[PDB]
């Protein structure tokens, strides 16, 4: 009755008179009391007050009715409990008027509604705003500062920060304070233009600490871990290196310029939480992480590719080239043993046995904790093989040769992993890898379906007179031989009819013809842009992976023998590790304000 | 890439003409919107995401997004 | 400018079929030939007309060959102004009535529209996804 007549006129606004005469009839009514002007004053269906139904009905009379609906809820003393107050509704749990002023871009009403009194740390939790399927719903942090923030609103941000009132780190129900949201929203730079990152700075300018960093979400991560887990890259390459220019802020800079003297400098990186000295470093999660489907501009970045560089100079390629003498070795002395088949088998068979049962360990323990993957899960069954035929050596069999020279075989198809460690030779075996995976295994099917269909075409009239073409095997096989220029054309004979038996056996010709002439052209469609772009990405990414395998299998001591970067004195006593790195800029000249060693060393 | 689209497509459009007059009712791509005083059609509801373009959304038809 | 001066008459019939059956927007969906041909003048004054009469008779009626202005788009290869047509969003309260996209769910980056499928979801005698598979030419 008169509830919604008010509501409706909040909603359309097309007269604050009107309004008034029924909050005149509201207030002549009050003679029967703030628990039912509430209630008078709210829908209760899904706890929303008219305050919420102006707000989400914006037109330009609202910024009156809001005046008049705050003058008139501090006039009767309800001014409160009334702004606070916050929806029933399970999906829409938490939203206040202040989520509705940021989420329609009112600037001024927000400000007016703080000012009376809102609530800045309203959490907003509900299925909307705790989306667990994606494309349904959006996810910014569920506090007003981070629903600001995400959505590009800097000025309100602001104001936010001002009040002393504001938590700024403040977690959420999922954990994550403000700035692992703003990790959370960083798609990519076309589709944003990095205005996320211009927030990232402005809220740690706005409070210098390093708490917000250090805090983690119940996942346990830290936001440059979450934006490692993630695949955010363009906000993890301003992370990972920030040069802060305030003397007073700049202790919260993770990279430090100590040397310049003129356009050669040398900037100090921060390896804290970077170079696999943790639980789980940056340089762990962007390897490990199968999901991310982006790490070919993650292992880029300026800290993280030298120290791949440095480890493999120093530690991996000493490693992997004694792995792969000792496989060489031992795949000879499998050769000469096989080729052969006493006093010498005891010398080298006792060491095949061991290193096939070590091979076999490793790969075992490894292949229960996961086209990245095929290499490990065929040495293996190498090494199955050869332990196979060992036995069946003592044993009284035939069938061991068998195995045996599979085995052999099968090493000398397994070496081509280690060519993947060479500099050249590793994008041609990636190229193999890629090349074998999805060109050539559509062209094979669609030729064993061509080669059984005129198999038993051909062993259907051949066999007319039991022959050159007999059974079914024997003309596959008879067709294999021909693909190739084998298998001598015969005149049909003991056939049915030669004429049908000349013209199927063309059309297999020509049909064979023309599909490896598809596979070639697929193929020179693939080569140009992607193929290569693509075979230097893996290549990249495969160093990495053996680069943090190595690392790993090392001793406890040794580790930290190596131990990459230097304890560099920064602001008072950071004390942390760090790496250096010499750079040359011509294109820009500046006097140099900031600099941590006066006498470049 | 366009032969195939096409192919799909007219597919599609063949296999849609052989189901049963039920059927096809009892598939009935859309739902029936309230719009203006009634409009009463069917419609296709597709979520979009837009970060280029900020502004405050005047002309909406639902208050409460579901 | 005269295009409005002619709307503006009252003896101006805006409806009026001519001999080959088509109204005005028949016509208009006649000619548009390219962007980088035409500029897209075209697509600018099938809006102005429809605002300037709001209805839904111009799309309704039909040509000698028994079509809809979207159809006639749609039979001939006429590919920017039907993705136009196909979906519109008017801003005007008044003459809202007229879009065939609405957004009923904006919230802020996230936004839900709502296509119509009136005559294009094959629930009809021809729709435009009939036609635009099933045509050749």
């Amino acid at each position: 009755r008169l509830k919604k007549r008010i509501f409706a006129a909040v909603s359309e606004g097309c007269v604050e008179e009107l309004v008034e005469l029924l909050v005149e009839l509201q207030e002549l009514c009050r003679r029967r009391v703030p628990d039912f002007l509430m209630h008078k004053l709210t829908a209760s269906d899904t706890g929303k007050t008219c305050l919420m139904k102006a707000l989400l009905n914006i037109n330009p009379n609202t910024k009156e009715i809001v005046r008049i609906l705050l003058a008139f809820a501090e006039e009767n003393d309800i001014l409160g409990r009334f702004i606070n107050a916050e929806y029933t509704e399970e999906a829409y749990e938490g939203q206040t008027a202040l989520n509705i002023a940021i989420e329609r871009r009112q600037g001024d009403i927000a400000a007016l509604l703080i000012a009376a009194g809102a609530d800045v740390n309203a959490h907003a939790k509900g299925a909307f705003f705790n989306p667990k399927y994606q494309h349904e719903g959006f996810y910014f942090g569920e506090t007003p500062l981070a629903l600001a923030a995400c959505t590009n609103q800097p000025e309100i941000v602001q104001l936010l920060m001002e009040h002393e009132q504001t938590d700024i780190t403040s977690r959420d129900s999922r954990g994550n304070n403000i700035l692992h949201a703003l990790v959370t929203v960083a798609e990519d730079f076309k589709t944003q233009n990095d205005f996320v990152k211009r927030m990232y700075d402005m809220i740690l300018l706005r409070s210098g600490n390093w708490e917000l960093e250090t805090t983690r979400n119940n996942d346990g991560l830290t936001p440059l871990q979450l934006a490692a887990k993630m695949g955010k890259a363009e906000i993890l390459k301003y992370i990972l290196s920030r040069e802060i220019k305030e003397k007073r802020l700049r202790s919260l800079s993770r990279k430090f310029t100590d040397w310049a003297y003129g356009p050669v400098s040398s900037s100090l990186y921060d390896l804290t939480n970077v170079d696999t000295t943790t639980d789980n470093s940056v340089l762990e999660i962007t390897v490990y992480n199968t999901n991310i489907d982006n790490r070919h501009e993650m292992l880029t970045l300026e800290p993280l590719h030298t120290l791949l560089h440095m480890k493999w100079k120093k530690f991996a390629k000493h490693m992997f080239f004694l792995s792969f003498c000792f496989y060489f070795f031992y795949n000879i002395t499998l050769t000469l043993v096989s080729y052969y088949r006493g006093w010498l088998q005891l010398l080298g068979r006792m060491f095949v046995l061991i290193w096939a049962m070590c091979i076999s360990v490793k790969e075992g323990i490894a292949i229960f904790l996961l086209s990245d993957a095929w290499f490990h899960f065929v040495f293996f069954i190498q090494a199955v093989l050869v332990i196979l035929s060992v036995f069946l050596y003592l044993f009284a069999y035939k069938e061991y040769l068998a195995c045996l020279v599979l085995a052999m075989a099968l090493g000398w198809a397994n070496m081509l992993y280690y060519t993947r460690g060479f500099q050249s030779m590793g994008m041609y075996s990636v190229m193999i890898q890629k090349v074998i995976l999805h060109d050539v295994l559509k062209f094979l099917f669609v030729y064993i379906v061509f080669l059984l269909g005129f198999g038993v075409a051909l062993a259907s009239l051949i066999e007319k007179c039991p022959s050159s073409y007999g059974s079914f095997s024997d003309a596959v096989l008879e067709l294999f031989k021909l693909t190739i220029g084998l298998g001598d054309l015969n005149i049909q004979q003991n056939s049915k009819y030669p004429i049908l038996f000349l013209f199927l056996l063309i059309t297999y010709v020509i049909l064979t013809f023309v599909l490896l002439l598809n596979m070639l052209i697929a193929l020179m469609g693939e080569t140009v842009e992607n193929v290569s772009k693509e075979s230097e990405r893996i290549w990249r990414l495969q160093r990495a992976r053996t680069i943090l395998e190595f690392e790993k299998m090392l001793p406890e001591w040794l580790r930290s023998r190596f131990r990459m970067g230097e304890l560099c004195k920064v602001a008072e006593d950071d004390f942390r590790l760090c790496l250096r790195i010499n750079e040359v800029k011509w294109t820009e000249w500046k006097t140099h304000v900031s600099f941590l060693n006066e006498d470049p060393g």
